[PDB]
């Protein structure tokens, strides 16, 4: 209805998601409080991957903590969470296998402009790109070219995707989950497929 509406569901805990998350968010640092989401509540407003690189405020028996969303909680009904150990100790007890939670969409608790990831096997023909390090989740990311705005799908794997991206930099354009645009310009794409995935620096994020 909303998309920082409270969702009712469970936790169980996992020592996945740190690395080879299906969100491509790796290096994820070991202390960090991370969660694999249910794909229902993933895939918010049709969008695949929606929530993928969001952060949520997970209140259990216990208290309340923030989880970085790196991976996909398979099967997962709707509402249902995998945490990791040091999230889920914070806000329920660990014997208890499963606890009821509490949990919305909420500000990334971060500092600086985007970086963007370019998927290994991009250029210009096909590419595949990340957003990280965003303050809210992201809905929408398009690309200029012959000043027509091409919208690019996200998919399951957390980048955003096109073919015949052009030449030059590539002007984009990103859409928060608030609908807040904000537009940044990277660098031109390989004229072959990357053997390698790649980091560029971004210089916007979106507004508080």
């Amino acid at each position: 209805m909303a998309y920082d509406d409270l969702h009712e569901g469970y936790a169980t805990y996992t020592g996945s998601g740190y690395s080879g998350g299906a969100f491509l968010l790796d290096p994820i640092p070991s202390d960090m409080e991370i969660t694999a989401i249910n794909p229902a509540d993933l895939n918010y407003g049709g969008v695949k991957a929606a929530l993928a690189g969001s952060y949520l405020e997970v209140e259990g028996p216990k208290g309340k903590t923030t989880v970085y969303v790196t991976d996909l909680y398979p099967e997962g009904a709707r509402g249902a969470l995998d945490l990791s150990p040091n999230a889920f100790r914070k806000i329920g007890n660990m014997k208890d296998g499963k606890i009821n939670i509490k949990w919305r969409v909420v500000k990334a608790p971060i500092t600086g402009n985007f970086t963007y990831r370019i998927k290994e096997g991009s250029s210009r023909w096909w590419a595949a790109i990340q957003v990280r390090n965003h303050k809210y989740p992201v809905m929408k990311m398009e690309y200029e070219k012959d000043g027509k705005w091409i919208n690019m799908e996200k998919m399951d794997y957390n980048h955003f995707v096109s073919t015949n991206l052009g030449t030059g930099s590539l002007k984009v354009r990103m859409t928060d989950i608030r609908g807040k645009v904000v537009k940044d310009t990277i660098p031109k794409l390989p004229e072959s497929g990357t053997s390698k995935a790649y980091t560029v620096p971004g210089h916007v994020q979106f507004p508080e």
